[PDB]
């Protein structure tokens, strides 16, 4: 498992601030010498056998991935305690919070470019036979070039395909459903999917045939694509290769994004 990983000596790692929690240990922002900022997930004293298997196994799969749109593993501390998984760090942070804090600040082309990068990372994962299971804007990091990196921070009805909810069938095709939700999150600057509907109401709406409406000022082609990610029949959804191809072609012929889907207003204002 620790094959594709680099072993880092503890003297090279400085933990500075807690930024979250892991399964059995904290997550920190810190600095790595070999200086670069890093995120650090620890496995603290008392962890179980299963926790150790899952922790090192996680580092092992992360080391295997080498792609522009997948979070990069700097290395692992396994020979000393506490054990650590060390990744790159992004000052812009997670995509959901980023978009909510920068509402309306980007061009359509910038937003679609983010989605193309997410899709390319997902195509890579699916090709590598890795099913994400929790694809959502909260699990995507944004670098200072606006490049999105798929990650998994650990624990989602509103993002999950019907077959995954109903009978636990998680595949790259259920990840495609989630990707459609991510497209909607990006184009709305981080709006909550389905707004205040409860989890049960969301599932009932989906089963009844309802789907999320168009975001404001959304290219028609982008809404059509997200709608095709939400087909009930798993086999009819696009594969990630199809999604990447379409997004690449739209970006390369950017006039294609100027045609906007109609937005259904909730409020009427009568003025002269
Ligand atoms: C340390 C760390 C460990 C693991 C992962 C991770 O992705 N494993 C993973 C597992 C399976 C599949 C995939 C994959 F690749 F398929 F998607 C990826 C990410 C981070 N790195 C990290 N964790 C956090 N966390 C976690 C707790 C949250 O509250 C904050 N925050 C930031 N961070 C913030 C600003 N710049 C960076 N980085």
């Amino acid at each position: 498992v620790l094959k594709f990983t680099t072993e880092i000596h503890p003297s090279c790692v400085t933990r500075q601030k807690v930024i979250g929690a892991g399964e059995f240990g904290e997550v920190y922002k810190g600095m790595l010498k070999t200086e670069v900022p890093v995120a650090i997930k620890t496995l603290k004293a008392g962890y179980t056998e299963k926790q150790r298997v899952d922790f090192l196994g996680e580092a092992g799969i992360m080391g295997q991935f080498s792609h522009h749109n997948i979070i990069r593993l700097e290395g692992v501390i396994s020979k000393y305690k506490p054990m650590m998984i060390i990744t790159e760090y992004m000052e812009n942070g997670a995509l959901d919070k980023f978009l909510r804090e920068k509402d309306g600040e980007f061009s359509v082309l910038q937003l679609v470019g983010m989605l193309r990068g997410i899709a390319a990372g997902m195509k890579y994962l699916a090709n590598m036979n890795y099913v994400h299971r929790d694809l959502a804007a909260r699990n995507i990091l944004v670098n200072s070039n606006l490049v999105c990196k798929v990650s998994d921070f650990g624990l989602p009805i509103r993002w999950t395909a019907p077959e995954a909810i109903s009978y636990r069938k998680f595949t790259s095709a259920s990840d495609v459903w989630s990707f459609g939700i991510v497209m909607w999150e990006v184009m709305t600057y981080g709006e909550r999917p389905y707004w205040e509907l409860s989890n049960h109401e969301v599932m009932k709406a989906i089963n009844d045939g309802f789907r999320l409406p168009t975001p404001m000022d959304c290219p028609s082609a982008i809404y059509q694509l997200m709608m095709q990610c939400w087909q009930q029949e798993r086999a009819r959804r696009p594969k990630f290769a199809d999604i990447v191809s379409i997004l690449d072609k739209l970006i390369r012929a950017p006039d294609s994004l100027k045609t906007l889907a109609d937005f259904d207003p909730r409020v009427s204002i009568r003025l002269p």
